[PDB]
RNA sequence: ACAU
DNA sequence: CGATGT
């Protein structure tokens, strides 16, 4: 219904899906960066969705804050709920760093607690999420 | 059909 | 046009 503009927005880069995937968060009132993912060289859009909210999440619980989390993928956002990444992408050599990121995110999940909200950035509506990268 |  | 997901 109405932006919540003290938040945190994530959103996923890719060059090719599955492709090389990073993923940045923003301060969705101001559009400054607070963080980026050095970019991973295969990956799908939906593993990179759910590590930049764990990372957002991780970040948020370092310093305190109880701002939520914007995200516009729907699959990352249940997949968070379920603390479980359910990726059809092989596992092989080539894949191996991304799987590794998305269990360690799991792993995380697994044993620590947290109370931000996790909400949908409604794209029909408001445009793009702030952290998306324009391609 | 919806979300990327 | 193709791919990832519920
Ligand atoms: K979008
Ligand atoms: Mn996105
Ligand atoms: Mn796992
Ligand atoms: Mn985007
Ligand atoms: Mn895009």
């Amino acid at each position: 219904e109405e932006i919540i503009w003290e938040s945190l927005s994530v959103d996923v880069g890719s060059q090719g899906n599955p492709g090389i995937v990073e993923y940045k968060g923003v301060d969705t009132k101001t559009g400054e960066v607070l963080f980026e993912r050095e970019p991973i060289p295969i990956g799908t859009n939906n593993m990179g969705e759910f590590l930049a909210i764990v990372h957002g999440l991780r970040y948020l619980k370092e310093r305190n804050s109880r701002k939520p989390i914007y995200s516009d993928s729907q699959t990352a956002i249940k997949w968070v709920k379920d603390k479980k990444a359910k990726s059809t992408l092989v596992r092989n050599e080539e894949t191996a760093l991304i799987w590794k990121l998305v269990d360690e995110a799991e792993e995380w999940l697994n044993t620590h607690t947290y109370e931000t909200p996790i909400l949908k950035w409604q794209t029909d509506k408001w445009g793009e999420i702030k952290a998306d990268y324009g391609r």
